[PDB]
């Protein structure tokens, strides 16, 4: 496999942060003017980590259209998914509005809502059957119907209605539980069992809306699950798979949302999940 010559000799010769860099310098840039409005200030949860105008997702209620969220559309390996913040308090509305009016069938979290006794999410979903949300802005409610926690990462089955029509929808939320409070996991191996599970789901499939996916600011660990699945594809896809080149893949997700991939680890754990994957996928 091209890729994985290309893997050794990057970390034989201990060039993972000076490619990282080299990514930083050359990714895009484009104008974030409606993030910025002062409306907006505490609907985004960093300052410095907004969705470009041209890629944001618009909410449809008659109010303030902004969520910090941005639509990556792939277009050659025919994929697209929504990264976003992880919700803030006053945003659990507007993102569940959003799944909604993005019909989407999956939510990927790939963090926990407490790291190192810090927080980095708002508890957007209910813990206990019993006591379902219920969100008054956006006129929607949401119940836990089920729960699986597995040894790496944990699938549940939400119900999620608009109290409007009273029409109801499942949506599948996918969290990874485990990834470590410093650095990337040693072993992508449960990464990519948990990236199959969401893909077996259909919640990446062009019959739903796109999965949504955050982190903490949805541009780090949250970028490591866009990008390996979409290079995946690509290998899948491509005549020459060995044509595939990880760092080109990022930038062109990275003229959709700014920051993907957060630390060169990030990076290398990335080229490390595609490898095993393709391994697996296509042969070894
Ligand atoms: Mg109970």
């Amino acid at each position: 496999m091209e890729m994985e010559k290309e893997f050794e000799q990057i970390d034989k010769s201990g060039s993972w942060a000076a490619i990282y860099q080299d990514i930083r310098h050359e990714a895009s840039d484009f104008p974030c003017r409606v993030a910025k409005l002062p409306k907006n200030k505490n609907r985004n949860r960093y300052r410095d980590v907004s969705p470009f105008d041209h890629s944001r997702i618009k909410l449809h209620q008659e109010d303030n259209d902004y969520i910090n969220a941005s639509l990556i559309k792939m277009e050659e390996a025919q994929r697209s998914y929504i990264l976003t913040q992880g919700p803030l308090p006053n945003t659990c509305g507007h993102f569940w509005e959003m799944v909604w009016e993005q019909k989407s069938r999956g939510v990927v979290m790939l963090n926990r809502v407490m790291e190192k006794g810090s927080l980095k999410c708002a508890q957007y979903w209910p813990q206990k059957e019993e006591k379902e949300m219920i969100f008054e802005d956006t006129n929607l409610k949401l119940t836990l119907i089920s729960e699986d926690i597995k040894s790496y990462y944990t699938v549940r089955q939400l119900e999620l209605e608009n109290l409007t029509t009273q029409e109801t929808r499942e949506i599948l939320h996918f969290h990874y539980t485990t990834w470590p409070d410093f650095g990337v996991p040693e072993s992508p191996a449960s990464f990519l069992n948990f990236l199959f599970k969401v893909r077996e789901s259909g919640s990446l499939s062009p019959e739903h809306g796109p999965v949504v996916v955050h982190c903490s600011a949805g541009i780090g660990r949250s970028g490591t699950f866009c990008l390996a699945d979409t290079c995946l594809l690509l290998m899948d896809k491509r005549k020459d798979p060995s044509s595939v080149d990880i760092k080109k893949v990022l930038l062109e997700m990275r003229k959709f949302r700014m920051g993907l991939i957060q630390t060169a680890d990030q990076l290398r754990f990335s080229y490390l999940a595609v490898i095993e994957g393709a391994k697996f996928i296509m042969g070894d």
